[PDB]
């Protein structure tokens, strides 16, 4: 039984359904290892290498999804090297090509790219779930455009404002995480072809010394993987600076998240709303997973500032536990997020009596600026207007109401809209 | 395949043959559960409660190993509870003891004295495998007592040591953790039974008001969960500092260990050693797997910070998630050290050659102190001294010798002596 | 002006009245390694290095809060560091003394140590107040034993505890907080006298070889400077792993204070607590400056773990920022914890009425499990109880009392009792 | 004596010569209130509200700069709120002026403007210093880009690179570190006009309901300010997610930095470079540096995800020691790495050495993959070609030095040039 053994929680549980279980399998990863392999080999032909012919490659891309993991494993163990295992694996598949896959590139060619494929796709499907949740939180405000409700500095009354501003001040949390995430797939470098120490020596062998033909490969390599940045500089791996990019990108949305749940849940207790005796469970279980990707950015960092000359290989353990952990943390937060966006409610009784036990001193104090119970006289310049605010509380929230809408029209959704659908 | 999806590279890889693959699963979980219904039940009667029968009690104890997950699991859907969930299943188990099932208690009283027996189990296969990492080191360290090498500041020459003082430098780093863990261990507490807010409210009510037989019935159930000590003073749950200070101890291990492996992977790179072109792969996978525990007290403190008033459940998807890596990913890195310590050797020739190579200036640094290549007249009151100390390079190591013995002997081996066998 | 240059807003601010301003100042330090030198030219005469004379010692005795700092400023210009500067310097005011002041000792001997007394003197008077602390919370929780209010999961009504539970519930926090500090206090280690490089060579050469006269010495060093522990195998400094443990008991008041501050600032927030509109300012500086404390550990950790060998100086600047800042930012913390608790008071009037408002359900849900407007009949046999709990509140808080008295008079005095006065 | 206080070692040594120790004083953020409000006050008269007089407007531009310190202090003291104070202060000195200072405005528009006012200026002074030491560095790269040095993996011979390649493999590092400040300092969003809640309420108001007004004002003040972007949406100050942003990048330049610095302090030991026995001392004191800006980024995360609904106060003490502190460790690190980088010089001697006694062994992997000490037959058809590598090493490097040009001229220069001069 599957329960008997520790699963991951995420995998198993928080996203069972999310296809980043798929995308970070190692059949995945293993499987781009062999289309990195496919690439290599019709780049290098296509650039004179013979040595590569159309057979080999016709081998490796019929049997590239076919795999004989019994075998692999056995292969693991005899060689204690994955990337040697899995090519000698897929090499017994195609006999034809056994002899030129791999053709000059280091594993770290397979590793760092496949990596690279499984982020971005990952990241991708990130941004579609996020997108969503933003449209979510974004109907929800303009729903609440004009539903007053009290402000709060220290959790305490300190005017009136509107649910939905307050709906879009979460917003924008979580939409400049969003283009922090949606920046950093766009600038996203492939490591493409750089050798065992980024000299690229083999490949030039290779080419009989011709540079730009080694050139030609990376960019080839790099067009074949659909990638539009590539390092040009780099030592075995790509700069694991990128890497703390992502947890970055992550860690604010987990930041900004858990600001949002936890205001959530203080407005449930404070009986101002309610989540999808009623707990804001969900939101809890937000600021949980909200909580792991704030404090993930700082070992990220460490990684790389732990980098020694052009490899040291005490980042693999640590990244292959690091970034799929905290991807797959976003994706199980972004689903919650979701739910509770799309239920979220207003007990506008509760509301508006809090609002009614508050709006006479938030009277007074607006009289006192300015310059029923206020007939002195003395408020006599005052009285009506403000005695007009209390009937009319929404007058008493400033611009709430087009800051909302403005801010949903011109920035939200021109920045979102791509995404959904 | 299990390839296909996401897996724990802990569980499945760094971790596959340890024992808390399996005290971490959810069936072990499960089975502390039922473990701890049956002993709140025995402790229950022993004290009085008659509606709890021998015949309910035995229905549980025969049952407590017969899992039916996929009922459990349709049962997980109906009701989104999964203690309310394995009671229902074990009620349906144990049809007469139905009805007494946690009779008093909370959720919380299975789910917190779980986690509490599987990671006190948990660190104990930990410290004993602790214990033989440190018994290893101490070995090499002992049969390298007298093997001179140059000690070194900012990474440089700074004098003469023996490979064995060194060995005891980071031996102590790992028994301070060790120390650590150790007294935590000890002094680690049991919740027993608390109420869902701490006040044992329930129970007062189901003795009639009589508190000395809550007290006695908090006692007798940590008694039967073999703990020597348990909180009084508790909100729903107990302290989450006591997670932190768990946390940290395995922190120190990995702060520890990152230096030590480090130290070997630069001594390496020198020459010096070898571990188990030669590269130090183990001592890289132990500074990723340290480095991660490193990263980690910030969180548990940050859930013991954020949890509110006496309880919200922000912890629990956190907690999941963060203590079962922490104790894993010490297990891992243990065993990592085990090899390195195992098979470590030092390359004689390339020491006995740095040695030369710095042994002349050591020497005149001495001579000045004090105060061949010293015939001036001018040393003649200190060279045979000097020269002496050339030829004996051991003589030039001050107390290493004996503070590697002592240390080992009076320190080392009474701490972990215990452990071993 | 002062003002007119960056400050350290701790020292001009936060902790502008506390003797750690003036224990943490460069003058006190510089003080220290001038005491330390002195002990160390005490302790090698009474062991009979006859070089030292009493005329050398008296001098430096005399002279040892004589600072010069326009000629200490320039020394440490001309030559590059500061033990040699302010050797030098010592050594211009005590000529006869000067050439055997820290006669075989390294510059770590005064640096290191120097740390560790200025460290544990900071300790002890943050010990103090600390204590002082946790007696007004104690106090606070004594008057309020009986006064009943709501408990809280999820930040909701969950059933009945009292004031004075949930201060005690705090309270421990903060003494388990105590006792890791408390307990670090006592088994800090001295360095000691080591060598550069921890092998104590010079020093055995200064006795021509007896190595009982190097423990002596170190025993003795370590018993003037008032240490009861000392380290016996070292490099050039401690262990940095001791810093680790100092940061990390303050990083657990840091937590148990934020946890009890945010509480404080929600219960401000329901109307429930008032500390001394009103704002919660003092618990929010309260949050500030724990969140601080809990995100120091870490660096202290990656700290060891970056230390190479037998000694790395990026340790230095690393060390003298950081824990100078926690000892402090923790004096800060405990004055505003103080103010807080002196001062914090109960609007009995708001609490009465929260009560109120939910006593009823909760009764409902009581006569639910023991089994007005309970006249059906089905609650014939549990009306009458029930009416009492709800005319009687403090009946619905289990042993709420009893648990707070005993926890404070078994627990909490016995532990800080001796720190009070 | 200042000596005989704690002092900002940062402040009084590692940056004394620093324009930020000015910039981040006191005295200055004062000044830039009084700026704030005098800003204020001249868009509010140009935009029709007559109570505000040029007559008013000259005393505080005239009095701007006039401290009276003592009775600032005096006024801090009866009333706890430095803005107030200050207020009150620039009102004695402008007693015409007096009434409409701050007009309409909240506490936060001084206090938030002025720390993005007084940040901003501290990162385009860290970018001009950031910019040199980049500039430094390619120099370096340049005069070193065919000086062959040995490639290194795990610390251990792998290949052939050159000084410069390497040296260009850091610039990478650090130029995308600048790369992230100098885009953060260029997005960068004033806060502006917002209200105490962010409705700007009080505004509206005083334009007796015109928000084409309140939106002139905002606007006008933020041009005033000299800044390009500006919130629309905030509660009472602005995202505290542009705080983490700061943090982060100016963590990268940590991150990037510590890489640097750590391997030329591996170097140094190796015997390959030499920064201005040798111990690479300010390389060392870059890793300290580096480490506590790594250690940051989760506290400023940690204040955003703590901040409550429109605003709690328990980010003031922590912003205030937090952001000044990284601003200035960031400062104190490039005046370091500018040390460094003026004076690094290789060893040639050594480095040749280590090549040649490493070139023979690559020159046999060559060999093999191509298919003396070769005389078989067997190496026949690749013997000559690699004795050619052997005798030029430059020729065994790859494409090390097209990559190092092409870097700078095309990626490195362009990107640093406008801060240069």
């Amino acid at each position: 039984a599957s329960e008997d053994k520790f699963e991951s929680v995420l995998s198993t549980r928080y996203c069972k359904n999310s296809p980043l279980v798929s995308i970070l399998s190692e059949t995945n990863k293993a499987t781009l290892w062999r289309q990195l392999w496919i690439w290599l080999a019709e780049a290098e032909k296509e650039l004179g290498l013979k040595q590569v012919t159309q057979d080999a490659i016709d081998e490796m891309k019929s049997n590239r999804d076919v795999f004989d993991w019994p075998f692999i494993r056995s292969e693991e163990r005899k060689l204690k090297h994955d990337v040697m295992a899995h090519n000698h694996a897929f090499g017994k598949l195609c006999p034809t090509a056994a002899g030129i896959i791999h053709l000059g590139a280091t594993s770290c060619f397979v590793q760092d790219n496949a990596d690279l494929i499984a982020y971005r796709d990952s990241i991708d499907h990130i941004l579609k779930r996020f997108a969503t949740v933003i449209d979510r939180l974004a109907a929800f405000s303009l729903k609440n455009k004009e539903v007053v409700t009290v402000g709060r500095t220290h959790y305490q009354t300190a005017s009136l404002v509107t649910v939905g501003k307050r709906g879009v001040l979460w917003a924008q949390e979580l939409l400049m995480a969003f283009q922090s995430l949606s920046e950093f797939r766009d600038k996203m470098r492939f490591r493409g072809i750089k050798g065992a120490t980024g000299t690229q020596d083999s490949f030039l062998t290779l080419f009989a010394g011709d540079e730009s033909k080694v050139e030609a490969l990376d960019e080839l390599v790099t067009k074949k993987a659909n990638f539009s940045n590539r390092f040009l500089i780099t030592g075995q791996t790509y700069s694991r600076q990128q890497d703390s990019q992502l947890v970055f990108s992550l860690s604010l949305l987990g930041a900004a998240a858990k600001k949002v749940c936890t205001d959530i849940r203080v407005l449930q207790a404070f009986g101002e709303l309610l989540e999808p005796k009623k707990n804001p469970m969900k939101s809890e279980r937000c600021c949980a997973l909200s909580r792991k990707l704030i404090n993930a950015p700082q070992e990220a960092l460490t990684i790389l500032a732990d980098q020694g000359l052009e490899r040291t290989l005490d980042d693999s353990a640590g990244r292959r536990m690091l970034i799929p952990d905290v991807l797959l943390t976003a994706e199980a937060l972004l689903t919650t997020l979701q739910n509770i966006f799309e239920g979220l409610s207003v007990q506008t009784d509760n509301v508006k009596k809090i609002v009614e036990d508050e709006i006479a001193f938030l009277g007074l104090e607006k009289a006192m600026m300015m310059l029923q119970t206020m007939a002195d006289p003395f408020f006599d310049s005052v009285r009506d207007r403000v005695v007009g605010l209390v009937n009319n509380p929404i007058n008493f929230t400033g611009r709430c109401v087009s800051q909302t809408e403005s801010f949903i029209a011109k920035e939200l959704k021109p920045t979102i809209d791509k995404y959904l659908d």
